[PDB]
């Protein structure tokens, strides 16, 4: 639970903790916010010590609608205007939750990222000679509380199987642009 053995999963409302954030002066006095901020340990703008980060890898999962946008938005765009060194450092990841499940009868389910993927192990499984309920087989995931808890953390949280992407410094002035314009309103 070290600092290197640890990561912060930050989850729309190797030891993992996790924080929730439901979703500019104002955002940083939220207590959910607060939270976290405090849990990284590491200060905030000029009191910004890296070498006190209580965590290696920084996880923000939510939802991939409008809504779950949103607070990943105004997260990114936290760490890029007052903890800047977390994301030039490599350590902010953004998690892929599956996207379908895929019920095969008598077998273990399996999870899909993408609509490509889905298709794959469907023409995989059946060739195996898995079996599939062709109405009702396929479940269409429409946000992470649709999940179960247990396939939540296998997919999204198991780091021999989840689908994690680097924040670049670019995105990160991505989503500040975009906290920016939306609230220029």
């Amino acid at each position: 639970t070290d600092p290197r053995k640890s990561e912060l999963y930050v989850v729309e409302g190797m030891f993992q903790a996790i924080l929730p954030l439901r979703g500019i002066d104002r955002v940083l006095k939220n207590t959910e916010v607060q939270a976290i901020i405090t849990a990284l340990g590491t200060g905030i703008h000029d009191e910004f010590d890296i070498g006190k980060l209580r965590y290696h890898k920084i996880v923000l999962m939510a939802d991939a609608d409008v809504d779950g946008q949103h607070i990943s938005t105004l997260l990114l765009t936290l760490l890029f205007r007052f903890m800047r060194p977390l994301i030039e450092n490599g350590h902010v990841f953004l998690a892929q939750p599956p996207l379908y499940k895929l019920k095969w009868q008598r077998s273990d389910p399996e999870f899909a990222y993408s609509d490509r993927e889905r298709d794959g192990l469907l023409e995989a499984g059946l060739k195996a000679g898995k079996k599939i309920n062709k109405e009702d087989g396929i479940q269409r995931y429409k946000g992470l509380g649709e999940m179960d808890a247990k396939e939540l953390w296998e997919t999204t949280m198991d780091p021999s199987v989840r689908v994690l992407r680097q924040v670049t410094l670019d995105d990160a002035a991505a989503a500040d642009e975009l906290f920016s314009i939306l609230m220029g309103e």
